[PDB]
């Protein structure tokens, strides 16, 4: 009966640069989520402070939180999608158009004080040449050995934002769903 | 009422090298999906062009698209799985056997003109020592602060491909599902 | 009718360091899952051995497996969550407290011989400035071109572990769910 | 008709140390929850200010709350699981790998602004030699005498976090579900 | 077919001190429940008298039992909650106010002859730095090795009590639900 | 939308001493599960490697795993229960009788190669004087601040074992379910 | 995810005076239930031992317990009702008649060895001039700050008893249902 | 079979003072409901005329009754809510604004000839320091000993009223739901 | 058709004293909720600013809110219950044990950043000698006349908290459900 | 129509020895239940006073009953499981760890005043070499001849208890479910 799990989370911060061009214009950065951000290092008998064998993530619920007010206008839309391709559309300071209107995971979220989410499922990556992705299959999804600092990257959440001449502020809530494995609690003598 | 979202996507390209060995043989690369590929940089008042606080990815629907024809044979199978382990089975130019027949997320997809998908859920990573993965829990999954270029990697989609002496071509569609947060639209004066 | 998929998996290994401090204390590493770990390189006509066009991961089922025995005590809890934030809570050798009690994806899994899982959905990342995450939307999630070694990171599984003065051992099972695309099997002449 | 209960809660704070190593790396501390934190001392006719006979906890709903913003990146995943083993995987400042990918309660929660939860059930502990755990049985679960300061420890929530070079901040919400017993309200004379 | 379990229980006793101040006032102690109270030491071929490998607790049903009579008045309320935070609100002989009115697990139980319960789920703790908690996930919750006397603490049941100038008496019933593992019954020769 | 979680787990080991007395006889140790076993210490910007704010454990699924064979006889029963009382029945090397036949959480699990589980819910503890336990209430259960090494104990799993003249061996799997909170991922400059 | 709670209870004692008049005659006292009876005082970092922010009581289950035997006759009825009026019908040593036959919450419970209960919902009071009572609405019911000793009174349970020339004895069980709030566990340094 | 109950009720009267200020303005008093208003004193063999052991209130149905006519205008609204906080918003003769528009239990009831109700559940209070409130849990709610005149206060019903320059009149109906306990009817000899 | 109601609420504050004793220890204060806190005084034609006749409270939903962070550890549990006994278990600065483990309304809520609730029903009190409590009966529950400042106490929410050496902070939300009665709006001439 | 049965029960007593070691530690004894304890000897025409032919036990409902109070703390967990192995994990006075965390029938029951149960099914044993156990099959389960004093042993209930430095007391309730057979009532002449 190897069934046990709980809720794990952190926070972080990134910003899109405030522009000078008035145009309806979009801004890009990637989001890997590799677990070296997310396992603290332990000590003594063990090395990192979630020291188990095999992990897989069940679901992804990524919460949004604005510090931007209801007063703030020049109002536009932000974006968030599911991307799994390993070959990236171009990040720039200013790109001519929006390619996002012709891709698979298009939603609609306004700016600046909007908060929303997406509920989906990630996959791990081992070999760079193939990068093949599974169908929607929970029970036959792979597990792998937990590693120290060479744990595999996991691209987690698409993001895009309307650019204008102003500033905004936001907090970041990421709640993921990890099933844990191999109870082997270490009991030293003496 | 912080509920708002939309569909975000991009595209990219990678290739497995065309071989000289006739054997049933397999090829590997990892797939992180870190959001620096997926948020464009904005300007002026803000920095990246999806400048919100907290993100999590709901689901993953990674679409396949072949440029390979129905005529092309020597026909074999490709592979795609969910991997969440942070400690990788070996990539090579040619490995002796297939370990994939003994892991958790095994599906069956043919080659070369086949297109399919997998529907699953990712998790973010903070600490490298632990890398523990949640159970299948949407509502209690973590959110974190959006960061500029040090956003966390997210290993997204397993891939493996049968190797032979020929070439193939493919396009890549990645539709992810991101819920957005913290409406704080920036209104400058003057 | 571009619907075909199968189960893909690997394994890996990481450790949290065994400590000298007796306190209830936690340990962190990130987990990206970038697909260069997960596609083997092919040869001849093609380059990596899952050489298709477009991928997305359906779900994530990350299995746990302990080598730790039922005898091993000083017993505590490990952790695993869904994180999608791209801005990381601090990894250390020893941090003063646990911030994990105040985040979105909190579950409960004991130590040391415990094994569990999480069932969720990842997203890909293109642009670092935005990193916006989709809502829970499968069918409108993005696909992108498979790339050779610059495939996008995917942050896959949160992890955290109770630290004490002992050792533990664990194996890692990662089963992901990748839908595959673009049958273009390569048939050379001669 | 001895059926009566209500909602009891507190708050606390712990931190994972901010690191210098860039690796995907994990961090660990234990979480007991012994009730001496959770019963205030009374006076006069009675001693602690919840002075009843027999307690058991029905469920556990541990809420997450980030002070980390949506801007904060380098984004990874945190972790949270259910651990019940009494023999601990090693806490360290930096452990080599993540054992959490091979255990029973793996979920996926991102970092840094993510907030999530886990819904599960604890057990009390009397004898150190055995530490046997019940099946999922509510009505035939044990009750014991409330004690003054030697009340038994209860390991409550697994946690693990991705480690990097930055700081984060978090608040902690713990809502537990305790059924109360033995109305014997004390009426002094005079 | 590793499915077998039964009902395990004990009893104990603690008291809140009888006060001199008339005010509506509250009293606190923590409740860990570490399994060294709950496994008796065996002998001969084995060491503690529940000598198995891996444990997790399914649920918590903590029964209340008063020795206080129906006659006893000055009547007030007691409290019991689910706390999972690892950072404690302050115990005192007399604190100025009640913070409990602003937390997650608030119920209502009277005093002095009242008896009630709470039905919830615990988690184990390994690493002090993280202490991340799972979502409500049974099957993917972790197992760990049973240890001798360094078994991990488990914080089990919140408690708080109205303080006045009188005495009360109570018995304590704790019924927990532990699933057992690894039949390896020891048969010596001779 | 602060919902994200994953699966967290560890392992440990404890033993009941092998006896010389032939009698049907029982053995005891407590099981706290405090999260300092279960959060690894991070570094740099943060302290433990699951560095979030608020945690609670959803459920407890504690898996059993024997190293004892099917051949091993002199066959008896082990025990595992839910205890939430904070006042302990007596641990000894040999106690005269079994009080466990008269408590709330009695199940039946054989020895030596048996493996089973219990599915229940823990609570946190703040104040030692009260230690009141909630009713079975998920949504109104408390959250608290994650702390560094003074995180609260959580008594997690009752255990008891039949004693005889032989040895046994067991591994320990603890999968807990922790919901995570407060995405505040830390992005340093420079 | 601020949902956590548990069961809290106490006991007390009051008596109706044994009379000399043979008539069918009734006896009255009020029942406030102010939480200063029900939170024990803590120490050190905090003041009362359930030190949270906001409370509300979900339900009321007030259990009855007689010490009176089945032999005891001259048999009559007792009474218990829900009163919410803040302006009281007259208490006396002997009143001429029973006004209780013409009010809203009339039930029927015999004397002397009878035990029963009532299941209903309380409200808090702030301003004496108004004292307006809500409709049956759970989710839109108010929360307020927990106070030290000036916490607001809560009138909890109506009671009335048939008077005759004999003595009786009773114990008192009060199980209330309190949802708890604001995990802010206090971690001192040093 | 200790199940028996009936309907208990009384009446009382309070007034809000008739003002001179024309403004939309509000008026406050607290409502405890302590059972000394609600148990009559008996004689002879017993002391109060509902002389049982343990009580808890099931529900609260507080009926409204106006003596104000349908003719009476200057028409405004009154208020009634559920308050459980033990720390009070300020009563005055005239306060500047209405804080009630930002709290948990807001309903809408007009003035002056309006009559309505609220259906909810109270809790008892023992210790002033904690004052923690249960979740919505009937069967595990506490019972306590009935006391003579030091029975615990129970804050019962929030009230607020629009103030103007006129008079009104009202009657008060309070029907509560009390379950009774411990049949021990007293039979004297001679 | 005398059916009308709305949501009424306030806030307040109390604290449990921060201790010097390390033990798992509990803290108590009572919670009455008398409506003089909750009706503001009016003027002119009327006296308090909710000037109606008859009130009863439908339900109680007492929300928790922590100012304690997710970082704060030494983590324990708080408590909250339903108490209806009018005879109180002893408040102290430090009581020897926890009687709350043996009463009717036990739930489980952690500390310090936990927030939860309880959903239950209060009763009013008239006569101190009896204090009998109704069964779970809404429609036959009593109403009584609203009074000026002698409105009856209502014991509202049990609370108990784990005590340690640190500080915490909390806000208090109390939403109650009051049905209102007797439209007699006062229209002066001139 | 050979269908007739009724309820049969007894009581007994055993104790775990009170220890000197503070550790979380466990204690073990076996529980056979051979029917020579459970058939009284008759006389005259027959020999034992349930003198029928064939028996089998339908189910097992083993009730717990504590004499330990709600005051008693140092609180831990007890254990109870289903064991069917005939080769025993080691009983000792003190064993190093808990193997119970890695076996099949793990539940969670607290200590000391907890009471719970387990509902399961036994089997008879004839030949020591095999000791094979049936699947869950009622109707095809074996019957055998009732014997005088060489009736076959039946291992009935696993037990394990947390050990500490204190005493506890408990009563034992065992209700089993035996179907009876072969009406052959003996009628002597004369």
């Amino acid at each position: 009966n190897g069934i046990f799990n709980t809720r794990l989370s952190c926070t972080f911060g990134y910003t899109v640069k405030a522009t000078t061009v008035r145009t309806p214009s979009w801004a890009v950065d990637m989001m890997r989520f590799n677990i070296n951000d997310f396992v603290p290092p332990g000590g003594g008998t063990n090395k990192i402070s979630i020291p188990f064998e095999y992990y897989r993530i069940r679901k992804v619920k990524v919460e949004f939180w604005p510090c931007s007010p209801i007063t703030q206008g020049d109002r536009g839309v932000g974006s968030t999608a599911v991307i799994l391709d390993d070959n990236f559309v171009t990040k720039a300071t200013a790109l001519t158009y929006d390619p996002y209107v012709n891709y698979s995971s298009r939603h609609t979220i306004p700016q600046p004080f909007s908060y929303h989410s997406r509920y989906f499922t990630p996959k791990p990556v081992l070999d760079s040449t193939i990068d093949y992705f599974q169908p929607n299959n929970k029970r036959n999804q792979l597990w792998l050995r937990l590693q120290t600092s060479a744990n595999v990257d996991h691209v987690g959440l698409g993001i895009a934002f309307e650019n204008s001449t102003y500033d905004q502020d936001y907090n970041i809530r990421v709640t993921m769903y990890v099933q844990f494995r191999e109870f082997n609690l270490k009991d030293p003598p003496l």
